[PDB]
């Protein structure tokens, strides 16, 4: 019955508590998602001051239940099936020739609002690296999130490579390993191998003086005919 909760516009709240190399920070996000069009619109604000890591590095961490699963692929939608009770989303983001982020998130409904609560821990980052040195461009490339079933843990696994554009024209690879498990005891949909075609656009709010990020994301499931 999870899919019925996403037929219209659903309010989203994102809350993150982070620690990267001892730099403690918090981010609060607000917006909405419309799964019918695989549309996600969110505005994030760093409530502790200046964000110690570049904004693009946190995009993937900051609600795949808003992905548009075409009608013929609806039996492969794990994300919506785990709702309203939700799911736990865990990741290990390995930045090539640099450190790593270990994230634990709980995505669930709090009333009629979809909430993403995250704890992020970043370790072994280089002081003058692409991350702590803030050498990443404020943009985002299109990617494919490859999903596979994890029948033993009653959830899914995902593997993908995020390419962050560096200011000098080079690329900072951020390899993602993901694990999602349902919070509830109800039946979930265990999918066949497929992918989520993601398109992300980053922008700024001209009237906002606080360190922020406005995200517009379009996600469509594909890979099954």
């Amino acid at each position: 019955k999870g899919e019925e909760l996403f037929t219209g516009v659903v309010p989203i709240l994102v809350e993150l508590d982070g620690d990267v190399n001892g730099h403690k920070f918090s981010v609060s996000g607000e917006g909405e998602g419309d799964a019918t069009y695989g549309k996600l619109t969110l505005k994030f604000i760093c409530t502790t001051g200046k964000l110690p890591v570049p904004w693009p590095t946190l995009v993937t961490t900051f609600v795949q239940c808003f992905s548009r699963y075409p009608d013929h692929m609806k039996q492969h939608d794990f994300f919506k099936s785990a709702m309203p009770e939700g799911y736990v989303q865990e990741r290990t983001i390995s930045f090539k020739d640099d450190g790593n982020y270990k994230t634990r998130a709980e995505v669930k409904f709090e009333g009629d609002t979809l909430v993403n609560r995250i704890e992020l821990k970043g370790i072994d980052f280089k002081e003058d690296g692409n991350i702590l040195g803030h050498k990443l461009e404020y943009n985002y490339n299109s990617h494919n999130v490859y999903i596979t079933a994890d029948k033993q843990k009653n959830g899914i696994k995902a593997n993908f490579k995020i390419r962050h554009n560096i200011e000098d024209g080079s690329v900072q690879l951020a390899d993602h390993y993901q694990q999602n498990t349902p919070i509830g005891d109800g039946p979930v949909l265990l999918p066949d191998n497929h992918y989520l075609s993601t398109q992300s656009a980053l922008s700024k709010d001209p009237n906002e003086k606080r360190d922020h990020m406005v995200l517009l994301e379009f996600v469509t499931a594909a890979g099954i005919t």
